[PDB]
């Protein structure tokens, strides 16, 4: 069936936008672009098309396999109060009168409002449940032709709260237990750089391909929604639970009617809702699935797979070029008739450090010892125009840069040195700041950052030097292209910042020590910083990286 079904009605903004930085610095006002509603119709007809999906006994088999391993979990309903305490403090709020603050604060209005659209799950098992269309309002660098806007769909706060009473817990426990080491979203950063390493070692000859669905989220069937909906069902569960999910699946997830800000009827969805709980867990394992079959059905020889969403990169043994190739087309073929098309068609590579997933490549970088230290980074273009934005507009996709590539050049010389300079500027250097990461939201003190950053990268991200000539290329090009001050100038600017950040004492100074020990002569022999021992950071190594409108904190362990 087609994807999407359009009334006419436009999708509209809720809240005034801007295309561009108004000249109100005014360096980069011609260099950025902010998308808006104005190129939502483009983006509508791009994710509409029809799908026709033919299954094989390849994709049978590995559904078999699935249901067996999900029969293994067993989850729980979590309590309204739970719920509540996952949705974060600005999660658009509800139609019935209340926001994500009543949600947090379990006040009467949303507690009763959630009580009686839970008792509506349990009672009703076909109503379709509105949605509400949206389009993103998302910065790029000017460079062919300006991005339309990304396009969201999500139902109302009180179902929220519902799905995760109902799903949360299997999010939690379902994708380890079907995909195993495949499962993306389990490991930190150094750890999937270690996970690649070994997997491409333990290939007596190895090749990798990355693979782009195109616009998975429109691929994904309704047939493929309702076999998400039966290995659910595998797990053991409440009886309460079942009830819930299985009216989740028909009302909402299979799909229904979407609706403007303004309230009126939009369109119709038969595919993937971007903004529902199951989002990146269904796309996970959905891709999983398929992709695993297409291997079976292609020939692909000794498949080691690794999945985030719909992004997805297949190590396996090489059979020799002419062979790779020949099984690669049969691979796209198979994903073709399960309902996954490519974007580009896959390419066999020889080399690990040539295949880009999520955006990100592996390079090499040298430590403390002169060893090769590997990390994944990315072009910086995109955050580059965003930290340019945010800075000249307010307040982000900083802080989540900074986590996520903490031990690149860019991160380190350039949005470290920025944003410790402004929150130093403005005073506000010792406070948790909310930042959004793919519809959920994650709460960091940036005082925490060099524990954080242990944590997830390893000591030697404060350590690495000597990056490689495609980096430091890619890099200079960046700053050069947004019209930003070159690298040369970064040292400069990052001993001052530096200076300050010491001079405020306590966790400040550790700051300054830790994340610009790059920019001194005389560097400081850097030890493990005992903060990072006793960091929890449970959720942030699941699916709700990837969505589900999760609130993710920083919590400490006791040894
Ligand atoms: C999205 C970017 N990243 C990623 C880079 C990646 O590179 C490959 C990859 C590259 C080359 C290759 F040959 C094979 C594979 C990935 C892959 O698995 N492809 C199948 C992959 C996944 C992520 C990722 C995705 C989603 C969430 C998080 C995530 O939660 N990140 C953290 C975070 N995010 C926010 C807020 C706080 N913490 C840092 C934990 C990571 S990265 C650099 O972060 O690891």
């Amino acid at each position: 069936s087609m994807s999407y079904s359009w009334t006419g009605a436009l999708i509209t903004p809720c809240s005034p936008e801007e295309e561009k930085l108004p000249i109100n610095s005014l360096r980069y006002h011609n260099k950025v672009y902010c998308t808006t509603s104005k190129s939502a119709s483009q983006r509508a007809k791009k994710v509409t098309f029809d799908r026709t999906q033919v299954l094989d006994a390849h994709y049978d088999s590995v559904l078999k396999d699935i249901k067996l391993a999900a029969s293994k979990v067993s989850a729980r309903l979590l309590t309204l109060e739970e719920a509540c305490q996952l949705t974060p403090p600005h999660s658009a709020r509800s139609k019935y009168g209340f926001g994500a603050k009543e949600v947090r604060s379990l006040s009467g209005r949303a507690v009763n409002h959630i009580k009686s659209v839970w008792k509506d799950l349990l009672e009703d098992p076909q109503t379709p449940i509105p949605t509400t269309i949206m389009a993103k309002n998302e910065v790029f660098c000017v460079d062919g032709g300006k991005k339309p806007a990304r396009l969201i769909v999500y139902p109302d706060l009180g179902v929220r709260v519902c799905e995760k009473m109902a799903l949360y817990d299997i999010t939690q426990k379902l994708p380890q237990a079907v995909m195993g080491a495949s499962y993306g979203f389990q490991y930190s950063p150094a750890q999937r750089v270690e996970y690649l390493l070994k997997a491409w070692a333990e290939k007596k000859d190895p090749m990798g391909f990355s693979y782009d669905t195109r616009c998975f989220d429109s691929t994904v069937t309704e047939r493929d929604i309702r076999t998400e909906e039966s290995i659910y069902q595998a797990c053991s569960l409440p009886e309460e639970a079942r009830t819930a999910i299985h009216s989740l699946t028909e009302r909402l997830y299979v799909g229904g009617p979407m609706f403007n800000s303004k309230g009126q009827t939009c369109g119709y969805r038969r595919c993937r809702a971007s903004g529902v709980l199951t989002t990146s867990m269904g796309n996970t394992i959905t891709c999983y699935v398929k992709a695993l079959a297409a291997c079976k059905a292609a020939g692909i020889v000794a498949p080691t797979m690794l999945v985030c969403g719909d992004d997805l990169v297949v190590i396996s043994e090489s059979q020799g070029t002419e062979e790779d190739e020949r099984n690669l087309r049969a691979f796209t073929e198979a994903m073709t008739r399960y309902s996954a098309p490519p974007g580009d068609p896959p390419r066999p590579e020889y080399d690990l450090e040539l295949i880009t997933s999520c955006s990100s490549n592996v390079s090499v970088a040298l430590g403390p010892r002169g060893r090769r230290r590997y990390y994944l980074t990315r072009d910086p273009t995109t955050p580059l125009a965003r930290a340019a934005w945010e800075t000249v507009r307010h307040s982000n996709s900083w802080l989540g840069n900074i986590i996520q590539y903490a031990p690149t050049i860019w991160v380190r010389m350039v949005l470290m040195t920025h944003f410790f300079s402004i929150l130093m500027v403005q005073d506000t250097l010792d406070q948790n700041l909310n930042f959004e990461m793919y519809g959920s939201v994650y709460s960091v003190n940036p005082l925490d950052l060099p524990a954080i950053i242990e944590r997830l990268h390893g000591l030697d991200a404060f350590s690495m030097h000597t990056y490689s000539h495609h980096e430091l290329t890619r890099v200079a090009s960046a700053l050069r292209k947004l019209g930003a001050p070159p690298l040369r100038v970064w040292k400069s600017r990052a001993r001052a910042v530096r200076a300050s950040l010491i001079s405020r004492g306590g966790k400040a100074a550790v700051c300054g020590r830790y994340l610009f020990n790059w920019a001194v002569k005389t560097k400081l022999k850097l030890t493990p910083l005992p903060e990072a021992r006793l960091l929890d950071l449970s959720s942030w190594f699941t699916v709700g990286a990837g969505g589900g409108d999760i609130f993710h904190s920083v919590s400490r362990a006791r040894p």
